[PDB]
RNA sequence: AGUCAUAGGUAGCAGAACGUUCUGGAACAAUUACGCUGAAAACAGUAACAGAAUUGAAGCUGCUAACAUAAGUAACACUAAAUGGAUAACAUGGCCGUAAGCCCAAGGUUUUGCAUAACAAACAGUGAAUACGGUU
């Protein structure tokens, strides 16, 4: 029984501010990656 | 949504994303999937939002496992020698004979016996009685 307005806040709707968190750079992950061969 | 401008790249720097495993948000595969294609790529075709990582492998004379190549190749030449339709009991021939014979020791520890395939190791076998060796 799908229902529920879009303004209800729950643990599956949360998101941080844009620019607050970044992905870690995993070095050693291929030539196309950001720090691929020598780190 | 129409005009312009830019777009070779190693070292390096910056930005955006794909995928794997697990968790939170009640439960996103009980009864499967299978029109064979889509996308710029990583890929997709059984959620999505966040998070935690032992998170991505042709490339370390790396490690493990499997499978090829060389290749049906090399090898099956230290010796006495075999033959009769059998690794024969029989016959013929040959070889050792201070050994390739016989009796023990050390060591081995059942390697020892039985079936013209077989269903047999699951079964047997080592006897101190000559003042045998040891034990003293
Ligand atoms: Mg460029
Ligand atoms: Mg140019
Ligand atoms: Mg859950
Ligand atoms: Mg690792
Ligand atoms: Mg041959
Ligand atoms: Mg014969
Ligand atoms: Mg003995």
């Amino acid at each position: 029984q799908a229902a529920g307005p879009d303004h209800l806040v729950g643990l599956g709707n949360l998101r941080d501010n844009p620019g607050a968190t970044r992905q870690r750079i995993r070095v050693g992950r291929g030539d196309g990656s950001r720090r691929g061969n020598y780190g």
